[PDB]
């Protein structure tokens, strides 16, 4: 009971900490939406702007805008973890000397059950988290979040974009231990490879975020292919990219940060 509450601090601490750069990320990643909905008046030129024009127009408290709901995202993933997580690696895992092929689509099948299943109870802190990101206000707060997104578009609305976040889960957990295995030494390691796997799966992230961004809109994308293909139609395959950069330095920020912590603790 105990180390559940200081495991749930722990992470809200990193959490609150890359708070400002994951903002700055998230507006970044969805600005053509939020110019769609009247929420951003010009696009931003980069990081450096970005982070200017928010200081300037909304302050510094602003950057830690939504960061609640990553806070209070600890406590039902890991209730569920506790409770699944273990039964379900007995179910898939296995150790590299049963076979390596075995043992790898085992890992990919596993976390991509554990994954869907958290999400399953999760996902709308996410979206939350998301929607309070990207504004300049359309919201109130969580609750307001939820209390619109529901009027408008029921539960679905706040599911939007589920099915390229699980396929995102089970691509990055492949290409984390994949480039894991294939390889100040151990930051170095796990930055290298989060950033990696982080890069290559970041477009899917991208289009889940950006469903995520139509909900309560009268025009909506039909399924994640269909955002996919008029994302790039109309603005390039590189604006699948946008705000990677600054993902990566929330990666980096987020890495020396937990670790410090739990020196700390
Ligand atoms: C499409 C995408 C992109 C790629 C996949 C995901 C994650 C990276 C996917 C990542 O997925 C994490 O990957 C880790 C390495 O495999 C894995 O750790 S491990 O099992 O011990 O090895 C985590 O599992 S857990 O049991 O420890 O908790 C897993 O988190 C989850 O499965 C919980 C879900 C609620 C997400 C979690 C997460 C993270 O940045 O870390 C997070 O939710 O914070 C995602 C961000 C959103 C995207 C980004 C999703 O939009
Ligand atoms: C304790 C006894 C040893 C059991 C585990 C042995 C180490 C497993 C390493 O296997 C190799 O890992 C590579 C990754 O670098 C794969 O690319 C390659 O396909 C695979 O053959």
């Amino acid at each position: 009971l105990i180390d559940f509450l200081m495991g749930g601090v722990s992470a809200a601490v990193a959490k609150t900490a890359a708070s400002p750069i994951e903002r700055v990320k998230l507006l970044i990643q969805n600005q053509d939406e939020m110019l769609k909905q009247g929420t951003l008046d010009r696009k931003y030129a980069g990081i450096l702007d970005c982070f200017k024009r928010t200081a300037t127009q909304e302050g510094v408290i602003s950057f830690w805008r939504g960061n609640t709901a990553n806070v209070i995202r600890y406590f039902p993933t890991q209730a569920l973890n506790f409770a699944f997580k273990d039964k379900i690696k007995a179910m898939f895992g296995f150790k590299k000397e049963e076979g390596y092929a075995k043992w790898f689509a085992g890992n990919l099948a596993s976390g991509g059950a554990a994954g869907a299943l958290s999400l399953l109870f999760v996902y709308s802190l996410d979206y939350a988290r998301t929607r309070l990101a990207a504004d300049s206000r359309q919201f109130n707060g969580l609750i307001d979040v939820y209390k619109k997104t529901l009027k408008s578009d029921g539960v679905a609305g706040l599911y939007r974009g589920f099915l390229p976040s699980v396929v995102g889960i089970v691509v990055y957990r492949g290409l984390y231990f994949g480039m894991y295995d294939s390889l100040l030494a151990s930051f170095l390691l796990g930055w290298v490879v989060t950033t990696g796997a982080s890069t290559c799966s970041y477009p899917l992230d991208t289009v889940r975020r950006r469903m995520m961004m139509t909900s309560g809109q009268a025009v909506k994308y039909d399924g994640a292919f269909d955002c996919l293909r008029k994302i790039v139609a109309a603005e390039g395959v590189g604006s699948l990219f946008k705000g990677c950069g600054a993902n990566i330095l929330r990666g980096v920020a987020g890495a020396g940060v937990i670790s410090m912590y739990d020196q700390l603790q």
